[PDB]
């Protein structure tokens, strides 16, 4: 058995996810292992996408455990996003479909749009024109979702929601007339120093599970993280927090979102650390504990993806 909590649509979420992402200068095949490691250590939710450039490994990963015996698929919870180069209606279930290819999967549990912004399509990730511009594409994002519920409807995703969404983006989808299937959730940046309440308040009152990145503060990668942000696991609040649970910042950090009910992703590609975050499940924190932490929040964003500001849709 595992914690899940329950989806809009029935489905069941596991509340804490392994995350995939790692800077490309970290081989492809590291993904590979650390995720039969996470899946080892008692992760049962696997968080992935196609812009990650990992999921035949990370498919790999999941099939290699399943056919070992170590796991069954039902009692894995996987992840993919619809990539922005694939925003357009006829375009979502054959992206889909290539991921589940490159994937050896089935099907998805979870199908997320990845990012309000549409660029056109084709095979580039981030195409660009000769002079370096991004190639911005016009759509509709409730189209784009109407193409979602439709693979909910094939069964190659059990579950669809957004990530990287606003409130008005959300109310977009929510307010859309002949609305067949809200969104699960919205995979948003959240820790600490961006708590997120204002967001996760309204995802709450529409029932829609707040997934948390960044929960442990980023990769800190540059150029999309600014090398002057504060470090969060560095925080002096967290440190004492975690000498005197006898734990670690990251493992306050994420406990703080499993009881504010947000589901939670970790990364980490190191074996230790993915076994020391599972013992989130070990652990308790106070009222009083819960508001310090409340206390840290300063509205500080590490992700912005701001190449991808001007249009619209554009959701900071
Ligand atoms: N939807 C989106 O747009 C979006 C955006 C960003 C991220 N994500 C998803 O969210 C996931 C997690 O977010 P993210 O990669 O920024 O990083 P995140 O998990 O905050 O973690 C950042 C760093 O923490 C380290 N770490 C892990 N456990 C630790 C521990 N117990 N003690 C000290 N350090 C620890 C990791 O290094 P080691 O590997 O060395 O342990 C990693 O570099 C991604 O992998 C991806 O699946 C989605
Ligand atoms: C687009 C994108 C968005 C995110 C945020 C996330 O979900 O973590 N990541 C990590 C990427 C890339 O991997 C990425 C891949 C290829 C290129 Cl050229 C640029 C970025």
């Amino acid at each position: 058995k595992y914690q899940c909590v329950k989806l809009n649509d029935g489905h069941f979420m596991p509340v804490l996810g392994f995350g995939t992402y790692a800077p490309a200068e970290v081989p492809k095949s590291k993904a590979l292992e650390a995720v039969k490691l996470a899946i080892e250590a008692g992760f049962h939710h696997i968080d992935s996408a196609h812009v990650y450039n990992n999921e035949e490994q990370v498919g790999l990963a999941i099939r290699s455990k399943i056919a070992d015996g170590s796991v069954k698929r039902e009692d894995i919870f996987y992840t993919s996003k619809l990539w922005s180069n694939s925003h357009r209606p006829e375009l979502v279930r054959p992206a889909l479909e290539r991921s589940l290819k490159n994937l050896q999967l089935d099907y998805v549990d979870l199908y997320l749009i990845h990012f309000p912004v549409s660029v056109k399509p084709g095979e580039e990730v981030i195409p660009k024109d000769e002079n370096g511009k991004i190639l911005f594409d016009t759509v509709d994002l409730c189209a784009t979702w109407e193409a979602m519920e439709k693979c909910k409807d094939a069964g190659l995703a059990k579950s669809i929601g957004v990530s990287n969404f606003n409130h008005r983006l959300l109310e977009m989808i929510l307010n859309k007339p002949g609305l067949k299937y809200k969104p699960v959730c919205n995979q948003v940046e959240c820790h600490p120093y961006f708590n997120q309440r204002k967001l996760l308040d309204f995802c709450k009152s529409k029932d829609i599970v707040l997934v948390a990145y960044s929960a442990l503060g980023s990769h800190r990668e540059e150029p999309w993280v600014d090398p002057n942000s504060p470090v969060l696991l560095e925080d002096p609040v967290l440190c004492a927090l975690a000498k005197k649970h006898k734990r670690t910042p990251a493992l306050i950090a994420l406990r703080y979102q499993l009881q504010r009910g947000v589901v939670v992703l970790a990364k980490s590609y190191n074996e230790q650390r993915i076994r020391q975050n599972v013992q989130v499940f070990e652990f308790q924190l106070t009222s009083e504990e819960m508001k310090a932490i409340d206390g840290l929040n300063r509205n500080v964003r590490y992700l912005t993806l701001d190449i991808f500001a001007g249009p619209p849709n554009y959701p900071f």
